[PDB]
């Protein structure tokens, strides 16, 4: 089928009921939220609504009953959990883009480019070391690693120069660890406060061979066709899915306490995502060309930020 998001027919008190794509006011707003917020607030209400989106907290009785298991994270690893993996498919995607149009739109100079990626990589450093967030700190890594990002050469050398530790944490622990993930090695190297969301994204991804993904990552070509690395997934997974409890455990145990900001909650909710990244009519099309059009849009925006 599809995914359930149905972005054309969400509503919101912080969207217009027509929007356009990338509205320029709407763009302004969300960027103002995440500029002006604590990075482990940030990274606390997208570890709060990813634990709704894989139904590891929140689950009603009547969504149990419509599962057949008590997690999202046992029922993907099941035939019925296609719809789940499709929305775990499309949030990923459409998240990674949002970071991506952060740095490269929602900018004007070169030091508020660099300082907004400094703030990105901080909050990567929350969502792993803090919320155990596997799944959304992986989306961030792959805008980091876009080839519309990676060939912003005056970019990260302001961040070399200015936000010289936070670049290094980058560089030096946040990538290798990064590898390790996609590697399928997580269940052995869990970061300091445990693991509440795994990677998911290669294994959903492998059971999902008509899965679309932006700019084609985890297409399992070339290199990563290793029975190996296939195994070190399907092992974890079997494993995750046997002891889907500990994540909501962890999940629990991190968010105690939490209160939601309104706003900054609608704007981590993936359909409110699609409004403003293809706007109210767009948001609908297929995968491929929505994607697809980003990939040229991105491609410009860099281009007229760093030109060769």
């Amino acid at each position: 089928t599809v995914s359930s998001f149905r972005p054309n027919e969400f509503e919101s008190k912080f969207l217009p009921p027509e929007n356009k794509p990338l509205e320029t006011a709407l763009l302004k707003r969300a960027k103002e939220l995440f500029t002006n917020n604590d990075p482990k607030v940030i990274a606390q209400h997208v570890l709060s609504m990813d634990c709704r989106v894989a139904r590891i907290l929140g689950v009603s009785e009547e969504m149990r009953r419509n599962m057949g298991v008590s997690s999202g994270l046992e029922l993907i690893t099941l035939p019925h959990g296609h719809q789940l993996r499709l929305d775990i498919i499309e949030r990923h995607n459409t998240m990674a883009i949002g970071i991506a149009v952060d740095i490269l739109g929602c900018t004007g100079t070169l030091e508020d480019r660099a300082a907004t990626l400094s703030k990105i990589i901080q909050v990567a450093v929350e969502l792993k070391d803090s919320m155990g967030d596997l799944y959304s700190f992986s989306a961030l890594m792959k805008a980091l690693e876009m080839p519309q990002i990676t060939r912003l050469e005056k970019t990260w050398t302001a961040l070399r120069h200015q936000y010289t530790q936070t670049a290094i944490l980058y560089e030096k622990q946040l990538k290798p660890f990064s590898k390790l993930l996609h590697e399928g090695r997580e269940s052995t190297c869990v970061p300091p406060n445990n693991v509440s969301v795994p990677l998911l994204m290669p294994l959903v991804t492998l059971m999902e061979r008509q899965a679309v993904t932006f700019e084609g990552t985890d297409m399992w070509e070339k290199n990563d066709q290793s029975c190996e690395i296939m195994l070190n997934h399907l092992a974890t997974a079997r494993f995750m899915a046997e002891a889907a409890d500990s994540y909501r455990m962890n999940a629990e145990r991190i968010l105690a306490g939490f209160q939601p900001d309104e706003e900054m909650n609608e704007i981590c909710k993936t359909e409110f995502q699609m409004r403003l990244l293809w706007g109210s009519k767009g948001a609908q099309v297929n995968q491929t060309e929505r994607y697809e059009k980003f990939n040229q849009i991105l491609t410009a925006l860099s281009r007229k930020l760093e030109p060769p």
